[PDB]
């Protein structure tokens, strides 16, 4: 059925888009001397690409034809002015990855596609851990940034 | 030297664009049961991604501002009907990557940007190896494909 | 020949920079920034190795070297905080980058491909050092906004 | 003496001429994307040069004056249009290296030069092994080349 | 251009010519019982051949057509009489090959051939180290040969 | 007090001055193809700089203000024309540095500065060893330089 095929392709695009947006965050961090937060975003960019590639591989195995779409330019970088803005956009990015996965799971449930649902399970649990972790980092950032220089003092350690 | 900063940015785009094209080739091979050619392309896709990241890292160190551009949808895949069409497209892709590196070096030379020229030196030599390698694979593919089934034999001898 | 002049001058620049890093190490130590002082001391040794590297290449290439005086560092009398020191160190490295580029430009006019090849790893090294220094100065300047917080990070 | 000193010098030229012909073959193979055959010819070029050096070293010990001659430009490479042509020329090169050693041994025998004859023994036996190996490769080449693409699938293997 | 391709092809001939001239030096040293110097020249003959093979390999990768030329017979050897004569010819051989590399780089530079320039960099630096090493052996040889027999000491390396 | 703190400050200049003059000797030897003597001088150059840095470190610890002075250009190198000239200058350099440490210890002695005197003890014993070592190399050099070529054939050994 075509909607499942459509949503499956859209997931690939969403993971590669997340990959670029994480890469954009690394660059912002780096240009602004937050080497540790830049390292973390770089590692996450590589991880989102791996998610994308796992969907491509599953799709190839299951005969779901994939046609790669444009990966848009990240644009939030234009307006980030502190680490708190960057981490807030990364949280929103991950909340969007979770919504597209839940959409995909909903369509497969409708279609009684037990294999796609089994395939998605570890991704549902990984988004739980990912949102939890970003939420935690954002809480620390917005707390420590209430004292000048304190946040920097902790890029240096943690990350 | 706005020209240099522009060519440096576009170089990131070209490496990430090549990564996507290699990924599209890996998908087309996979869908047509060329698993060995698919893993080869998938490896090259990750490697093009690493090149781009290496440009980004250098640009960050040298205060060359990077803004990531869209990576366009690959479109050669619509038209491939055999492994030879894919490998031909990958050859032309690398020849465009080579051209683009050489343009960027020309711009660096003109600016006397010696750091940029030194940074590019190993990429120039890498392109020489990459085109040679593809050229040789395309020669073998084009020869073996003259007998039905024989090319299939050598996907597996990989 | 401007190329020989400049090559012999690069030796002096490296040893000059070695002494400026040693001066920074002294100011840090005297003001109880041991971490920062350790760091400048290791960079002082490193500049000296760059100078020895130019002397060795020149000897091999028959570029006559005559050692000049190594000028006294002048910036230390003015430094009042770690920000002043790291700022002067950034300028010192910028000056050295400029001087390696002018050397490479003379070598390029003369078609001296060997000297150009010899300089390549130095050009790339300067890019990494200016980046590292810029990044440390950024942290210093941010952390110094809260009394005593910078100390937390030397240590 | 005379005849023996001249032939011993000529043998040095012959080994190094052979080294260069093998190198010409490696280049032709490489330019036409036969990497495995190319590697084999490169490995043989180095080994011919070693034979050459072995003669020089023996001559030096036995006070035979060596004057190094021009090593001629390889010319068969102008004519090669497939792998079979290259292997054929290599087989004929080795049959002439064999002739040259046998002629040397002949002059040594006449002069009753037992040390020279002892020195050449392993080379005569090595020529037997070389002509046999090349004959056998040329047989396989000319058999595989009867199906388009098949030869290529076996540069890749062997 | 014609020129850059002619020069690359010739550079192979240059490295193989240097290989034979080092072989000719080893032979002269061996015939004159300078075993240590003979072994040095023999190892340098192999290395020049490796340089030539390095150019051939690059040329194949880069589609620069190579046709091997004759490697001329070594000439200096007929007139060497003492180790100083040999070392001086070897220095001159190395100086010539440095000029031949700089001329190739210049041709590559005119054509904006960045790949050939990059490929050449380690060879330019290698020449600097070779000329230096030979110049220094030659200074020692011409100093020790002032006392009869003493230079036999350099040889027992 | 003033005189002691000044002499301590200027001991740093004397060590760094000695470092540069060793470096200059290493350059003269290298330029004249005495690589063995050049390596020896280079290593002593690094050692004189470590002695300087030992003074700086102790001064930092004992709150003796250090103001780094110009390190003078070495000038003996303009008149050196044989290895014996270089080694004789190096000997005078070390005798000068010994006198310079003894004066420092004498000022510390008048000041009852037991810490400085303890700090200096191993430097005094090091100067003894260095003078003896250089005296000994100089005697060998002067003796061997009586026969042309002979000194050369001992840079090579050592
Ligand atoms: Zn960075
Ligand atoms: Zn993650
Ligand atoms: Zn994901
Ligand atoms: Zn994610
Ligand atoms: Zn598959
Ligand atoms: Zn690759
Ligand atoms: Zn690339
Ligand atoms: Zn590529
Ligand atoms: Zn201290
Ligand atoms: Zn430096
Ligand atoms: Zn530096
Ligand atoms: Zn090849
Ligand atoms: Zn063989
Ligand atoms: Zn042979
Ligand atoms: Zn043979
Ligand atoms: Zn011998
Ligand atoms: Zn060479
Ligand atoms: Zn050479
Ligand atoms: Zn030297
Ligand atoms: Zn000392
Ligand atoms: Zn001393």
């Amino acid at each position: 059925s075509e909607e499942l095929l459509d949503l499956f392709n859209r997931q690939v695009t969403q993971e590669f888009t997340a990959s670029q947006v994480y890469l954009s965050a690394s660059i912002w961090f780096d240009q602004n001397d937050w080497e540790g937060m830049a390292a973390y975003m770089l590692a996450e960019s590589a991880e989102e690409r791996e998610h994308g590639l796992g969907f491509v591989d599953f799709a190839n195995k299951r005969n779901i034809p994939i046609e790669l779409q444009a990966v848009p330019a990240p644009v939030s970088c234009a307006e980030w002015s502190s680490p708190e803005d960057v981490w807030q956009s990364i949280l929103e990015l991950e909340q969007a990855n979770t919504r597209s996965l839940l959409n995909l799971a909903e369509a497969a449930s409708t279609c009684h596609d037990f294999a796609v649902m089994a395939f998605l399970n570890p991704f549902h649990l990984q988004q739980v851990n990912e949102e939890d972790k970003i939420g935690s980092i954002l809480a620390k950032v917005t707390d420590e940034n209430r004292t000048p220089g304190l946040l920097r003092s902790l890029d240096v350690v943690s990350f």
